[PDB]
């Protein structure tokens, strides 16, 4: 059922890496070298996610050559993405999954490990792994290993959901939104671009452990919002409508006050955080701000949510002064009330 989208609220500018067109050449090269696409639709269709301007917006002052390398992950989740969820119109089983997402996982973890049965673009997830890794320092190829494992555990749960043709409730959404996205392995490949690892004492900070889930599931509900129209579940919309029993559309007011407030809190925690943050939490908390500003400019841009080739699915729908959900009391949902008391 239709809805009409609210505008957004973000404090922070646009941003832009100035080789933005060498990056995208590197990409669609790459593309090219590991066919990632069935025919030339399907390449058009790829080039079109625009993967390497959201990393090039997310990393505005990496270099260009690692944002290239970076972009892989989302290009190869994307021409996967497009394999796996297109199986037929019976619903992907759980079970049948699991036994090929791990198998994935494993190729994140050590690309050496070889299967009697490979899905296709396997040799590119081989190729990127090592582009994004080698590179990289050992405490940040942990991060990469571990990150990835969650993202593919997260993918599981919502084929369990696929599955059963049922909808998770609002708290059990917002506990496992951040890992169905993989905004961890957002945040670890944003580190190993631009050149940044937190100390094992700031990732493991309760203070810094709420900044990044509540970054990561309010970036993930703007996610959320912009793909609703082309989706058209566990989306934030039809997750509320259950949860309330009420419409798509009377769902939305309930989205963007769930937004406001998240948003509210990485605000207050990020306030909190900078004065006494290291050079390497500094630059986490930047890649933050320039992901959710990322995320909107690319969104409304990219062919992966919003647009047709025609009248896109999504319009944006503007931009907001101010957010006008301003409660500073704790979201009543257990899985995530917790990140309140980190507040200074």
């Amino acid at each position: 059922s239709a809805i009409e989208l609210l505008p957004f609220h973000c404090p922070f500018a646009a941003a832009v890496n100035p080789r933005l067109a060498e990056i995208e050449k590197l990409c669609v090269d790459w593309i090219d070298e590991f066919r990632l696409y069935q025919d030339d639709a399907q390449r058009e269709r790829l080039i079109a996610t625009k993967a390497a301007e959201l990393y090039a917006r997310a990393l505005p002052n990496a270099a260009p050559e690692r944002v290239a390398d970076v972009a892989k992950w989302l290009y190869w989740g994307f021409a996967t993405d497009d394999m796996v969820y297109d199986n037929g119109p019976v619903s992907v089983r759980a079970a049948d999954f699991l036994p090929l997402i791990v198998q994935l996982a494993r190729i994140a973890d050590e690309p050496r490990s070889r299967f009697g049965f490979e899905i296709p673009y396997t040799d590119a997830l081989r190729d990127l792994t090592v582009a994004i890794t080698a590179p990289a320092t050992p405490g940040q190829r942990i991060e990469w290993r571990s990150t990835a494992r969650a993202w593919f555990f997260g993918m599981s749960w919502d084929v369990a959901y696929a599955e059963r043709g049922e909808i998770p409730s609002l708290n059990d959404y917002l506990m496992m939104r951040m890992h169905t996205g993989g905004l961890a392995s957002w945040a670890a490949t944003l580190g190993i671009a631009d050149g940044f690892e937190l100390s094992a004492r700031d990732a493991d900070s309760p203070a810094v452990r709420a900044l990044l889930e509540s970054w990561s599931t309010f970036a993930l509900i703007i996610n959320d919002l912009m793909s609703y129209a082309k989706e058209i579940s566990s989306n934030i919309i039809t997750v509320i409508a259950r949860e309330l029993s009420c419409s798509p559309q009377e769902a939305v007011p309930h989205a963007y006050s769930i937004l406001d407030r998240i948003s509210g809190l990485f605000l207050r925690l990020r306030a909190d955080l900078l004065p006494g943050a290291d050079q390497n939490l500094r630059a986490l908390i930047a890649g933050m701000e320039h992901t959710w500003r990322a995320i909107l400019d690319w969104g409304f841009t990219s062919a992966r949510y919003t647009r047709r080739d025609s009248e896109p699915y999504q319009v944006f729908p503007g931009w907001a002064e101010q957010p006008h959900d301003t409660s500073p009391d704790p979201l009543p949902y257990p899985a995530i009330a917790w990140w309140w008391e980190q507040v200074a």
